[PDB]
């Protein structure tokens, strides 16, 4: 596949501005085979959550595509930061960007109070274009890491929908 790749970043100021709504909300999560979510980290999982099925029925460019988001939190990390891999015969490098930070900033604009938004950084290779490894990057590293630091995962690529979720799984990649 040729999916492109890239990083919201999730200063803490995004989490000190959530309002009622995030933390009321109630969804269901499977962490049967991960860590208890609680805190800012289910508000994490959630967020995602709802990412995910916005994308799963919009139309234009986004319409068809196939996509992997992974929120983690390293040590000394303050907030998040949310990988992206995301392709579709819509997407294009001229569109990425705007496209992707519309579907993340639409759902999270009910969830912040005041004008906070996230921004799209595209992975570029040496030559400066933009990165389409992106299936290979979900195999090579983000498979790999393991719960809290991935905080938590969505998909549907095929290849992935089982073991998105699966510490076990990821466990035993690393």
């Amino acid at each position: 596949s040729e999916l492109f790749r890239g990083v919201l970043q999730v200063s803490s100021n995004v989490l000190d501005c959530a309002n009622d709504n995030w933390w009321c909300s109630l969804l269901d999560l499977d962490t049967s085979d991960w860590e208890p979510l609680t805190h800012t980290n289910r508000l994490m999982a959630i967020y995602l959550s709802s990412v995910a099925s916005k994308l799963d029925f919009t139309g234009g460019p986004l319409a068809g595509c196939l996509y992997f988001f992974q929120v983690e939190c390293n040590k000394f990390e303050e907030g998040y930061h949310i990988h992206v891999v995301i392709g579709g015969p819509g997407l294009n490098p001229r569109n990425l960007t705007v496209c992707v930070e519309g579907l993340f900033n639409n759902v999270l604009y009910h969830l912040v109070t005041g004008n906070v938004k996230l921004k799209f950084l595209p992975g570029m290779t040496t030559k400066g274009k933009y990165f389409r490894d992106g299936e290979q990057f979900i195999e090579n590293y983000l498979m790999k890491k393991i719960p809290l630091n991935v905080v938590w995962c969505v998909t549907n690529i095929d290849g992935y929908i089982d073991t998105c979720i699966s510490a076990t799984f990821r466990r035993g990649a690393c």
